[PDB]
């Protein structure tokens, strides 16, 4: 298939955590951002098949989502908020990877990782 699975939401194997920033982090941080105007691209694993996009799990090879991200916050499957930052940050440097400067996706990504570095300069403690 054109598309591989989406990246695990659940992995019995590796421990789970909770703690505020991680709390803060879905109840805040995605929780907001999801509902901005740009949000919509990247609230699900691209769809190579949908989007008529056959390179793009040629070219992403660590494919990330908000909708897997929320799913992770929901299942505990982090281990500390770091982890989880990570993945947002894989999600910006994909967009801007597959994609090219000044491309509207592109322009989308830039906002949404000012909103989202505003967002967790200052976590809970
Ligand atoms: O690099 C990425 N692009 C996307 C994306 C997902 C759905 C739609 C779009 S888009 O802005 O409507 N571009 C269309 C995608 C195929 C041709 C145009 C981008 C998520 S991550």
């Amino acid at each position: 298939s054109m598309n591989p699975p989406p990246p695990e939401t659940s992995n019995p194997n590796k421990p789970k955590r909770q703690t505020n920033q991680l709390q803060y982090l879905l109840r805040v941080v995605l929780k907001t951002l999801w509902k901005h105007q740009f949000a919509w691209p990247f609230q699900q694993p691209v769809d190579a098949v949908k989007l008529n996009l056959p390179d793009y799990y040629k070219i992403i090879k660590t494919p990330m989502d908000m909708g897997t991200i929320k799913k992770r916050l929901e299942n505990n499957y982090y281990w500390n908020a770091q982890e989880c930052i990570q993945d947002f940050n894989t999600m910006f440097t994909n967009c801007y990877i597959y994609n090219k400067p000044g491309d509207d996706i592109v322009l989308m990504a830039e906002a949404l990782e000012k909103l989202f570095l505003q967002k967790i300069n200052e976590l809970p403690t």
